[PDB]
């Protein structure tokens, strides 16, 4: 069953397999004082691996390659990061001495320079508009509006249909919006509609930090956001 916070301490790292060549991995970090985990993607592409998203921070995603080659065992060529906060950016450094191509959209890298976050080398193009879609090695990336930041993307692997939703997701157990200084609150459920519109077909659905569901996280998701708008 899928890895718990209370199950990681902080600074390590697990997998968990959905399907043939198409990981999660998990980690956890401290944030004001509670400790929250966070989910990124691994797929693979031939016999070299697509990572999404760091470990939420250098020593996680330090850790996440050493689990890699531990379980997994082929060399992660590329990276993607779905936004620009620390847990999707931070470790790309890491990332980057150990020979990953890192990459995100021009909107991402932007906003990482403006908050002091590591930034991505490569530029995803063809990501800049509401509804664009492009291809990337096993997976798709698509940008469906703003929505827990103006920036975030989601990633589908079309062979496993399996949506990652990244922070613009909730975990089912999650009932609040939390921190939203970046959102944006008044675009978020049309942009979760687009991802629903676009990606009817997935089976498996992966939140940004949490527990896998399927579609419908984002109707729960919808259901939050529109909850702490009103009040
Ligand atoms: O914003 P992201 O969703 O991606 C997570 C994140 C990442 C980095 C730093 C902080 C946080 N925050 C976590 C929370 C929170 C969530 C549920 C209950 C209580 C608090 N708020 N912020
Ligand atoms: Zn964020
Ligand atoms: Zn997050």
């Amino acid at each position: 069953e899928y890895p718990t916070v209370s199950e990681i301490p902080v600074g390590e790292v697990r997998l968990y397999q959905i399907a043939d060549g198409v990981w999660s991995h998990i980690a956890t970090q401290s944030f004001d004082g509670a400790v929250y985990p966070s989910n990124g993607l691994i797929v693979r592409d031939g016999d070299e691996l697509l990572l999404i998203d760091t470990a939420w921070g250098a020593k996680n995603t330090a850790a996440l390659l050493a689990e890699i080659e531990k379980q997994i065992g082929l060399p992660v060529t590329r990276a993607v990061s779905t936004h620009f906060h620390d847990d999707r950016v931070g470790g790309v450094d890491v990332l980057r001495a150990a020979g990953v191509a890192t990459y995100a959209s021009p909107s991402t890298r932007r906003l990482a320079e403006v908050e002091g976050n590591e930034i991505p080398t490569h530029s995803l193009e063809g990501l800049s508009s509401s509804g664009d879609a492009v291809r990337f090695g096993p997976v798709e990336l698509f940008y469906p509006g703003a929505a827990h930041s103006t920036d975030n993307l989601v990633v589908y692997v079309p062979s496993a249909s399996v949506l990652y939703g990244g922070c613009a997701i909730y975990e089912l157990s999650r009932t609040s919006a939390g921190n939203v200084a970046d959102a944006d609150l008044a675009e978020w459920p049309t942009s979760i509609e687009r991802i629903q519109q676009h990606y009817p077909e997935a089976q498996f659905v992966i939140p940004g930090h949490g527990l896998p569901g399927g579609l419908d996280l984002l109707k729960h998701t919808t259901n939050v956001v529109k909850a702490h708008t009103n009040r």
